[PDB]
């Protein structure tokens, strides 16, 4: 029972079970032991459970959020936890933190045919939450435990150009919260290279985090273009359970008063991205947090220097268009009838995709797109062809987001 | 050219070719003179046109709307516009104003295979005008002169009666803007019998129009249940383009924490009324309006008493799913899994559709439910069977109504 | 246990059961006191179980269905030797079924009080005991009438005209003492027989969603005229709720509009096919799934219109179309005709309206025999658009005959069934 | 404008083509001469329209029906009767039917180039009458307007002995049996392998005034079944009737049980994209009720016995003959449709007479209880006694 | 656990079971005794189980291929042989293959309410054994695994033909040619109607080990196609060839060129619900290659040429054989998928061929240039060459 307490028993249980793993196939490599199936059969390296009941991994990890939600529960319904082990053994490619150091074939296959290793026939239980923290690393250059809360999304290395400088300058004023900055690389920041030109080689959804002493600070992932690797960072993302994401990206304006440089603040989403119609029907709706709505319409405004319900002029709300086709314009008129019936006011590549990953995984959402061209009205040109006026507007883009993660985590 | 000019050409237009079909067709009844082929080649009885372009048909009804629109475009882009006749000829079922003096067989077939009749395989055009126009008094038992823009939706007639009480009580009051009352039965009343035991029975849709000088009154419309002729009430109100109209309806809450009596914010719907589905397809999402959501948000506050989000007790806002199905309860399990990936805050029969067809005609909607019952968790009872804690706050759920209703007209 | 022994218990033990609880609720409400976790698990307020023999149910309201139950007992006993047993079930009534229809709301001490301490409705022969309380809870609601006045013949309309000569018909019938027919149940409670002053008032639109009236006779082999508004939604409700009454058959009498060029408005539509466009019962019942029609009833609505009407050959050739009829949700249907049009033709569609297809799907999924006569009310293809209610003579003038075929076949089937 | 000449000056302008069309080719075949392009525009090879709109083709056969049907127009309204030459040129083969020639597709390449080729109106029913000789081993002319459909050479057997019977004995008003290769009986002759020469072989009773029976052994499955329909459609039959067995699905029909359709489960497929599933396909009253009587004679029973061998109810077809192998997937369907009985061509002979206003039925005898584990010649006899009743009533 | 005698020994079990079937059965037709209750039980009909785990039936002609397959799992990897009774009892129509009753359904009304009935496993294969012998009027145990599918009767005698030249000269491998209606021929005897009694009739052409050439003539539609190799299937054939006219699409093509399919537009329709059109089916490299060269041989093309009467592509197999009436909608797709020829069984054969993981492959023959207007002996030598070479490289 009690908070403090079986939070111990966990990373009790838990390291019991990872070095115990961990001995057992070193046991097995250079010597070929095999280990005792009754030890086994009672935990001799499974998952510590918890009930009060879903099973655990890295509680050292989710320590603080495990107690913030642990007491906030026996100092108001006096429930018990009879933290222990439980039927799930740990697959042995977790236990090996760091890289693997490889044998033959005929040995690999004896880890296969004797250990626990990956069971796809199986919210977030260990098994779930591990396979996103290995992911995670790998996809970001970084570690899970860097990760701050308030993440940002892009899909211009511009902005992480920006963001990286920024941060630095912010490093270094002592009256500013952030301490450090962890790099997609793998190197730490304190008080002119963080930006290293084989992070985007190495790793495709590049992280920046501006960590802070209370740990809540400002992540920036660059997730790419498609909404199919935007579905696939939010999968990981979801078990460090952020308090919000935004999308900060560039898009296609579709109504004639826009320009370049606009923002598009999206109501609802026209999903034409696929990607997610079999966990989420189309006509299953997706919609906007009143709370993140108004941080981002404020922090237009706030930045922007449009007075009152001025900003009305160079930011539109309505809904957006998210499609896994870039080159719609090929198929205008097909995409005529949808764009109009759902009276679509901007086109992007990852927007929804975003949104209802934030809508499945309980995690606030939204969407601050900058209009980079007018598709449907000549004036053709996208981001990194020079328009002095999408580009002389990304620090400003940029700025609205991070306004917006202060005004969010003000509340 | 000119504002206060071609709206009188309208009317004369208009006027022209109305009485000189009600003429012609008089001179057909007892006499079988026929019209003359080239006057009427010519625009005998043809409906006004106007460009600067799209028919139109009692001007004298539209006129301060056409003018409202008409100058706000002459007093800044210059326009001309040359008001004349068009091709397209008035059917005489709507120069008949009022009844129907029938003729046998024979004559009434002579109508048809001489005169302009309606004509299905032909925004807003003339005819479509005509056609809502003599709908709408036919539904409601009022006239079309007396609506207002600012229209609440019932399917209670408990909420009649208390919005006829207020409503005369106002008529009463010097401190009123309300001068009037129109009733559902053709009645007007000014400075005890408002209500018919008649109109019930011969309008399935009455309505209650409390008027003002200026026309800015609020109107009630008693649509009934069902998706389908809440979908068709819209069709014809949207050609008196309202300012807004709200669904003040009563609901089925689906969550544990609600209470009989509570409140529900629509902020998205699960479209499974099917009645829409053909012209505005369940993929298309309906987006909530940041003005309404406040007027009604802020409403349910005043009213209420709960101070500053206290109201988030009694006051939840969620996806609402709108269904043809009365007895969905019969199919809980089959419903179960999409009212979870919704997850729908309650369940009703109207909103979806009215939001849906708000959303179609550029009308501003907005849907403030009452949980008037708790079908996943006992306490089983709809309105009408004693429920002391929904009916003992019905005075409230319409005056939130109303509140909103002013909110909106402040601006 | 004999066939009527087994009717006496479940009478007696429901009754038992209901009274236990409307009891137990009272002590809750004010000595605050409860009931026994033993008693109940013993059956306290448990509906009584009706097994034979193995096929077995839940039953309630047994004094209501005492006709219906009796005849199905006493054949499978007397004709099969079987064995009836009847006692406690093992499913509580849900409190709110034993309230009646109003009751004393008061405070949280209450609402979420009971429902905390007593049987509540939880989701998840044909139809066990909570299902048809359900149904007989909203009957009660929907019609404004009792339901044990509903009588085995149902008639179904969506136009007030009907009612009002349904009520002519009536009031007129139970004047003549060697009429079968005895009284007439109105919607609202009222209740008109031979010594009933002023039956002239015999509101309702307003307090009744659906209003019924009830023309019974000593024997419930009467007719019931139940108005169900427009639109497909209130057609499958009143159906799911008015098939657990078991009715003989229930017969569709309203307005439509003829698609045919050569159709006149007062003219008749039996139909023989439905293109099902109501969208309200895709989900159980697949539009793939063909509704056809039964011979009898088709028979009895074809000889009814004969008779009734006084129609020779040759008139009944052109005045009375058989063919399919086309029921749709959207009454605006006409704003979109060009998506229609191809649909109609396919169908070879005869006529239009909005709860047909929806009232004999519904028959068919509950075994209820059903049919449709339906009068073309207008033409909306061809020059003659009106909604019912505005001036037109022509059928205004059908109504009468309209409802009188009904009645008719009605009175043509409840005389076959030997 | 007169109904009757009319009608010969339209068969006067098809010959006109006809004899134009062959000249021409037979010309090309040998001294290799190509017609005037400019005649051709003259309306040397078109058909000959009609008005009152529409191009018509062998009139000749489609006399009765021809007159009979404008007369109605004229005696009943008077209609402006218009019959000239079409902007539509007769198909170069549609016109082989007089000859038969042996060529090559080369000695064709002209034939097409230069001709005119195939690239209900008169190029559809000329599509039609073609084939229809093809797939049957008989001509055009001996169809009777009552026909029965048949999946089991049982039935044609039992049916071409009947026949004969007929076609000798005087009293009958049967007098020559059309047989499936040319063949040609008469009540003066003697008493094979069309099977192997034919997809979809038939067999006339013709009568003098053409009213007598006519059986057409379709194949098997919903493929054979629209097919033959498409071109039967053409001679405007006043009825046809599918006689088939079928599988039983409830355990209370016996094997050698009728089956009497009232509605049916469209799973056959083929005509899902001209009429999707969802248009429903009623049942002929006069049709069932004839083939009801039908029953209730020649069975011997009361009028009450008959309901204990003949059951009413809705039939499934389908293109899947070995279903049983997935059953556990049917299910759900046969149940919901209250499913009767199963075969593969009943609701396809129904819907294809539904599209082309053609009274239809179907009479199945029970073959198999594949849901259970477990007579011709009176099951032919009634579909006979039930064509000969709707002849009377008509 | 014997890889031999354990195939002996189910072949026990099921003459074990068999015998006490029929036995039991041909007693309560006379005494009307029924068979002890607690003997079925104790496993006196079921059929004999396998573990290596499934039951097996006629063990007898799957001899062959089952020894030289559980071989493979012995020689190979040392499996467990089991060989028991199993819990299923055989449905008693499958065991009538010896004597043929008579009598009726109430005669039968207790063999099926007391004996057991039917209501690739033992129960699968049983279920086309049977009905294989009576779409064709030949016995299961003269199939040969290479098989030749058509819808040409003229294709039929061209090979009845062939095969009896085959019979007789000592050369050639082919000894005796099963026909359709039991009839077997040798090379001492001398030279039907199978047409009228067969839905389907085959034809084999034996050889001593059972490696000779089997021609099953399919009727029209992919119904009868998808039907027939349900039932082959349970041969295991090493592969199944569709050779058939088709319409050609293309305006290069000329009537008698030869179309083979690189894929297949399924418009059949019959094997969606088990098999999705979006599941692709491939062609067999070593098939495709095999009919090439069988065509590049037979034709006299020295290795170019054959491209100029030769062509690939993606085939489309329709249930309509109408679909001109309605071209205007198929284009579309025609266009979309490239086609070149259009026929009605080609896709379903291969299908059902993927399905059961049978080599497969199609050559049709361009019989009509339905969009433009406008031989035999040989495509079937193209035929049996192709089959000769696959038999060769295996």
């Amino acid at each position: 029972l009690t908070p403090e307490q079986a939070l111990d028993r966990l990373e009790e249980l838990y390291e019991q079970s990872v070095n115990a793993l961990r001995e057992a196939i070193a046991d097995y490599v250079d010597n070929g032991t095999l280990p005792d199936p009754h030890a086994r059969l009672n935990g001799l390296f499974v998952y510590p459970s918890l009930s009060v009941t879903t099973t655990v991994t890295r509680p050292a990890l989710f320590r603080a959020y495990l107690l913030e939600q642990l007491n906030l529960v026996y100092h108001d319904y006096g429930a018990h936890i009879a933290v222990e082990a439980s039927h799930h053994e740990i697959p042995y490619p977790y236990v090996i933190d760091g890289s693997a150091l490889t044998l033959d074939r005929s040995m690999s296959a004896g880890l296969t045919r004797h250990f626990p290793t990956t069971e796809l026939a199986q919210h977030f239980d260990a098994r779930r939450v591990d396979f996103s923290l290995a992911r995670l690393r790998h996809y970001t250059g970084t570690p899970v435990e860097h990760f701050q809360p308030f993440v940002l999304f892009t899909n211009y290395t511009r902005y992480v150009d920006e963001f990286v400088r920024w941060g630095c300058s912010q490093i270094l004023d002592p009256d500013s919260p952030y301490i450090a900055l962890s790099c997609a690389g793998g190197i730490w920041i304190t008080a002119e290279e963080a930006i290293s030109d084989l992070a985007w080689k190495k790793h495709q959804m590049p992280a920046w985090h501006l960590v802070t002493a209370d740990g809540q600070g400002i992540t920036l992932v660059n997730i790419g273009v498609g909404p199919s690797n935007a579905k696939t960072i939010c999968d990981h993302l979801a078990v460090l359970r952020p308090d919000v994401w935004l999308m900060i990206g560039h898009c296609g304006g579709l109504r004639e008063s826009q320009a370049i440089g606009d923002y598009v603040l999206a109501h609802a989403y026209l999903r034409d991205d696929h990607v997610l119609d079999a966990v989420l029907p189309p006509d299953i709706p997706i919609p906007s947090i009143a709370e993140v709505q108004r941080a981002l319409y404020d922090a237009t405004k706030a930045v922007s220097g449009m007075p009152g319900e001025e900003v009305k002029q160079r930011l539109r709300t309505g809904t957006v268009v998210t499609t896994d086709d870039r080159n719609w314009e090929l198929r205008y008129s097909a995409s005529a009838l949808r764009f109009n019936l759902s009276r679509a006011v901007a086109i992007d590549m990852e927007s929804a995709t975003i949104a209802a990953q934030g809508y499945r995984f309980r995690v606030p959402y939204g969407t601050l797109l900058c209009v980079s061209d007018k598709p449907l009205h000549g004036e053709i040109k996208l981001p990194g062809q020079a328009n002095r006026f999408y580009e002389g507007a990304i620090s400003e883009h940029l700025q609205i987001g991070i306004r917006a993660i202060d005004l969010l985590r003000a509340e």
